[PDB]
């Protein structure tokens, strides 16, 4: 189980608290509460990660969000390839049916010096009623329980900044 708090600003603000767990069988569940300045929301996600082998995995997922402004059903399929022990790549297709469109999100993540991770995320969003996002995240496993992190992204025009920390139970 982990609990992840994150603050976001551009150049109002957004905050979130995301609690999640992935079981050794592959089943995962998360619940997130979000507030922004006012709006609020909650999201729940259930998924299975199915590992074909040490390199390739596929993760179908189900999510519903309920809010002031965002209210969507967003199922998804995420494929992952471990290129090396330190380097992974993923691609996620996530349509949204909200009150429709889809996002396509690619991720490249590289772990170095045991405790650091640098991640690049490219996200393409297209409505049916496009935007491209570039994001860089840097995380540091400070100890067995705490993983602070920062993200800087460009949303296309403007910059989106996040700071957060993930606490893991042991
Ligand atoms: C939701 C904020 C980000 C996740 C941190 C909450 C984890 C709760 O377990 C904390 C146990 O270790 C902390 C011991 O120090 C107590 C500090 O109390 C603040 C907890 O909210
Ligand atoms: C395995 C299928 C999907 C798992 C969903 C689990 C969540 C079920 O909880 C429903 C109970 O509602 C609690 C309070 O409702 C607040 C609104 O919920 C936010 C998103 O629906
Ligand atoms: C992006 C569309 C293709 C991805 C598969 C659809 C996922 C939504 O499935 C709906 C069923 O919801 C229940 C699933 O909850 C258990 C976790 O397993 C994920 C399978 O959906
Ligand atoms: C790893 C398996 C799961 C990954 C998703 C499976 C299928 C994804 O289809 C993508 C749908 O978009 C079609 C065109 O792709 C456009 C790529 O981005 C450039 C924008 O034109
Ligand atoms: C081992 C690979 C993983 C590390 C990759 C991290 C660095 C990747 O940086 C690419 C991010 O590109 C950001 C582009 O910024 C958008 C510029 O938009 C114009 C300014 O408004
Ligand atoms: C099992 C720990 C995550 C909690 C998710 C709650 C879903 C309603
Ligand atoms: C993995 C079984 C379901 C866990 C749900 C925890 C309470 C909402
Ligand atoms: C301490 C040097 C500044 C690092 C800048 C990083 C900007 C993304």
């Amino acid at each position: 189980v982990s609990i992840d708090y994150r603050h976001e600003m551009q150049d109002g603000h957004k905050d979130r608290l995301l609690i999640s767990h992935r079981f050794a069988n592959g089943f995962g569940l998360s619940s997130e509460v979000k507030w922004a300045q006012v709006s609020n929301g909650t999201e729940v996600v259930a998924s299975y990660v199915y590992k074909f082998n040490s390199v390739f995995s596929i993760e179908p997922g189900f999510s519903l969000e309920s809010g002031s402004s965002n209210n969507n059903y967003r199922p998804y399929l995420r494929g992952r390839a471990n290129v090396t022990d330190d380097l992974s790549v993923a691609l996620r297709y996530r349509p949204y049916f909200k009150r429709k469109g889809y996002t396509l999100t690619g991720n490249i993540d590289y772990t170095f010096l045991k405790d650091y991770t640098i991640g690049y995320e490219l996200e393409y969003k297209k409505g049916t009623s496009y935007d491209i996002t570039h994001n860089v995240k840097l995380s540091y496993k400070w100890d067995k329980n705490w993983k602070p992190y920062v993200e800087v992204g460009n949303v296309s025009r403007q910059t989106r900044y996040r700071v957060g920390v993930q606490y893991s139970f042991h």
